[PDB]
């Protein structure tokens, strides 16, 4: 069941897996979710995305603090979007080593963000380069093409049947594609195609703007793209 945790939402997808979930007010739209991962990897707490704030951010590492009470080795984050960086300095306030995709990174401070100390990167294939991921544990990285961002990474969580589509994954009842502002149009598709290729057996699609849902996201999200062709 969803626990409520100050302005914050967190639920437990799987033995060490937890969705967090903060909002914020954005003048125009309302009040809009975003949702990011917590994995336990043995004595250590791993993170996928900030909140929208600072704030928020470090409510997630206090809420990590009361239910888990593992130190928390590294963050890694989707793409320069404050949804997922904006809570970049609680992370280093917390003294948590953070990662992101290279081109993340260098577009970090134009979108407003700070960047992360580390860049990620990536073969030809999408994978993740694995030295510039060190002890990333259960999570596989992997770069599915330009799509929602041009930056957009994904994860797939090994021991689980999970893999997290980040903000290029909308659910399968979804009208739309979301923010596209920075999108990519010509390429969404078959980005989103990547990312269920890359992980063919996850059979819970998490993401950052709607509820977990199965492999339908993946389809149904693909199949919207087509039409920004
Ligand atoms: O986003
Ligand atoms: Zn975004
Ligand atoms: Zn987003």
């Amino acid at each position: 069941g969803d626990q409520r945790f100050g302005d914050l939402v967190f639920r437990q997808l799987a033995p060490n897996v937890w969705q967090h979930t903060s909002y914020l007010d954005m003048p125009g739209f309302g009040a809009v979710a975003s949702n990011g991962l917590i994995v336990r990897d043995g004595g250590r707490v791993l993170v996928v995305d900030t909140a929208w704030t600072d704030d928020q951010t470090a409510q997630i590492l206090n809420w990590i603090k009361q239910e888990i009470n593992l130190p928390v080795a590294l963050a890694v984050v989707t793409h320069a979007h404050q949804d997922k960086m904006g809570g970049m300095d609680a992370l280093h306030a917390a003294g948590i080593a953070t990662y992101a995709n290279a081109l993340s990174n260098q577009l970090a401070p134009q979108e407003g963000m700070v960047a992360a100390q580390h860049s990620l990167t990536f073969a030809a294939n999408g994978w993740v380069e694995p030295a510039t991921a060190p002890n990333f544990g259960p999570l596989k990285v992997f770069y599915p093409g330009p799509g929602h961002t041009s930056d957009n990474i994904t994860v797939g969580i090994d021991g689980t049947d999970i893999a997290f589509g980040g903000c290029l994954i909308k659910d399968s009842k979804a009208k739309s594609l979301g923010n596209l502002g920075d999108a990519d149009t010509e390429h969404y598709a078959a980005s989103a195609r990547a990312f269920g290729a890359a992980f063919p057996k996850a059979s819970m699609i998490v993401m950052s703007h709607s509820a977990p849902d199965s492999r339908a996201a993946i389809t149904h999200t693909a199949r919207m793209a087509d039409k920004l062709r």
